[PDB]
């Protein structure tokens, strides 16, 4: 099971587009699922996931407007339930705490949320919190120098790993998270 976990892709009144490099990559990838956090740009954000995986999964974010979008999703991939929610209702916002109360509420082994626009992979008491950052690298009030990112994971029953795609000065940069 290959999950491309994005989102945040875009803010009012701010144009954002997503690099090409992480388009052509996504385009050939085996990728079964898609969680995206919300914050589509519009309907071509939503074509374009479409296109990367069979099964996509949107959240509604700050600014989503597009109909029938839950709030929350949850969704079972091997041995791992995936908590889903765009993270601007988490307050206060990116704190381990509130973020650890919601995994607890979700009753999920995995929460992914965004907001933050700072990808990030972090693991607390046996649980996993991910972010995936913003696929376009958006204005954020959070973050100064926001870089366009996203998250694959590679889950095989218990084992999970990260793949954290970066575009930092004009160069890709990607990391690997190992969990069992």
């Amino acid at each position: 099971m290959l999950v491309l976990v994005i989102g945040d892709f875009h803010v009012p009144h701010r144009s954002a587009a997503i690099p090409q490099v992480f388009l052509d990559r996504l385009n050939t990838g085996r990728i079964q699922t898609v969680l995206c956090t919300g914050n589509l740009c519009g309907k071509e954000t939503y074509d374009i996931l479409r296109t990367l995986a069979r099964e996509v999964h949107v959240v509604k974010g700050a600014f989503d407007e597009m109909q029938g979008l839950n709030e929350t999703e949850v969704i079972k991939i091997g041995n791992f339930k995936i908590g889903l929610m765009h993270g601007h209702q988490v307050i206060p916002w990116g704190d381990r705490e509130a973020l650890a109360i919601y995994q607890r509420q979700l009753d999920v082994d995995i929460l992914i949320t965004g907001h933050t626009h700072k990808l990030e992979t972090k693991e607390v008491g046996g649980k996993y919190f991910l972010n995936p950052g913003s696929a376009t690298g958006a204005y954020s009030p959070l973050v100064d120098n926001p870089v366009p990112s996203f998250m694959l994971l590679e889950i095989n029953d218990s084992e999970l790993t990260i793949y954290e795609y970066t575009l930092v000065d004009g160069s890709v940069k990607c990391e690997r998270v190992d969990f069992n």
